[PDB]
C-alpha cells in the first residue's frame, strides 16, 4: 500500500508530477524514501497538479490499464515525461536502487475520484493514480 | 514488506521457487494473491528448496544488485525458468494483472542467511532473496 | 492489518469468533503470526458463524465506535466470551507477545455488509467487523 | 508501523516525547496520521530528547517487555507524562480515534542502540524504543 501519510492524490503527486525531474536516479530518491523497497517503474509528467485535476474534468473513459473501470480521463495533448525503469530489481532496500532513463513526450491517461477529506478544498476532484501514457 | 505470516525463506520459496509452472498470469497469481498491488516482475526458478539450499553452501560472492553485500552465492549449473513481466502496470489492484512469459535457463544468484525461528530445523541457512539470474 | 487473501468476514471470524479458545496467550498466536506486533487487544465471541449472521438480522443502529455509520447489529443477549489483554505492549516483535486472560459474558455489536464476491454466496449479508462489546 | 523514512530514534521521539503536549484527542493526530488504524494507547513523556540520552547512560538492564534483550535503561526518577488510550478502539480509520487523558508521573524504561547513520553524528547512542513505564 501507500503510504498512510499521503492520500491517493498527494501520493500520485509526489510520484507522477515533476516539472523539472533530475536524471531518475537521483529523482526516484525522494519517493523510495518513503518506502521499504526500490519502485519498479515510475513516470514523471513534467506538467503540474492543477494541469492534470483539469484533465480530471474531461469525458470519461476506460482505463486501459484497469479495463472493468471507466473513471479515466486522457490528456487531449502529449506532454513531456520522464520514465524511469530499476535496473537492479534484486535490491533488498533503498539504498542502492539504480534507474535508466527514459524521456518522451506522450498523452497521459489518470484516473480520478472524489477528494479525501485531507486533500484540499480547492479540487473536489483529483487524480488518483496514472494508469498509462500513449 | 513482505506478508508478516511468511519468514524471507518462505517467501523466496513461494515467488522464486515452481518446478512446472503455468502461464505467468496464472503462476503470479498465487503470488499476488497475498499483495494489495501486482509483482511488477518475477523469476520462477523451475528447481527445489533444498537445490537452493545447497546453492547456500558454495563459495560467498558479492550481490550484484546489492553490491554493499557479499552473502550470496552463484549456481554452479544454468537452471530452467521462468520469467513474468507486468503488461499493465496501472493496475489498481490484484484482480486484473496480465503477465508476458519469458521462458530461459540461466545461472542464479541468491542471498543467503540464517534461518528465522519460524523457519524449518532442516535448513539452518536459507535462501532469502533472488539476487539476479546471469 | 488484515491481509489482503481474506474478506472482511473471514478476518473478523479470525480474530472474533472462538467457540472453545485456549488460554490467551496461546489463542492469539493464531493472530499475531499474520502481524508485525503483537495485537493489544482482542475479543474472542465464543460463539458460531451462523449465530453471528442472525445477529445481522437484527434492528440496525449506529455503530458506537464508528459513528458515521449506521450498519450495525446489537445482539439480543449477552454471549460467553473470551478477551485478552497485552501484557508487554512494549514488545518489539510477535516472538513473545504475553497476554492476560479476562474470561466473560457481554453483548456485542458487529458491523454487518453485503458478502465480498470471495465470501460463500449463501450469506448474502455477513460481520465484518466486532465493534465493541457491553 | 514506523514510517521508513525516520530513524528508530526519530520515530520515538515523535509518538514519545512532547514537553506540553495538548488534550489526548489531539495530541495523537499527529502520530496517526502515520498509519491506518487508530494507536490503540501511547505515553507522551514530558522530557528533551536530550534528557533521554542521558538516561541511556544509566545501568543497562533487562528489558522488562522484551525480555531476551538487555540494552534498555531506567530512569532514576519519575518525570511527568501524558498517557492515552483510545476509547474507541472498533475504529476502521482514523477520521475520529478518540482519547481518554490520563496524565502521571512515572520512571521511565527505554531500549537504546548505537545511532543509524541517518541520525545525528553527535549523539552516538538514543533511545530507540519506549520499553515501558512504572
Ligand atoms: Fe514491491
Ligand atoms: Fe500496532
Ligand atoms: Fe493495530
Amino acid at each position: 500500500m501507500r503510504p498512510p501519510q499521503f492520500t491517493r492524490a498527494q501520493w500520485f503527486a509526489i510520484q507522477a508530477i515533476s516539472l523539472n525531474p533530475p536524471r531518475c536516479t537521483i529523482a526516484m530518491r525522494a519517493i523510495n524514501n518513503y518506502r521499504w523497497r526500490c519502485k519498479n517503474q515510475n513516470t514523471f509528467l513534467r506538467t503540474t497538479f492543477a494541469n492534470v485535476v483539469n484533465v480530471c474534468g474531461n469525458q470519461s473513459i476506460r482505463c486501459p490499464h484497469n479495463r472493468t473501470l471507466n473513471n479515466c480521463h486522457r490528456s487531449r495533448f502529449r506532454v513531456p515525461l520522464l520514465h524511469c525503469d530499476l535496473i537492479n530489481p534484486g535490491a533488498q532496500n533503498i539504498s542502492n536502487c539504480r534507474y535508466a532513463d527514459r524521456p518522451g513526450r506522450r498523452f497521459y491517461v489518470v484516473a480520478c475520484d472524489n477528494r479525501d477529506p485531507r486533500d484540499s478544498p480547492r479540487y473536489p476532484v483529483v487524480p488518483v493514480h496514472l494508469d498509462t501514457t500513449i
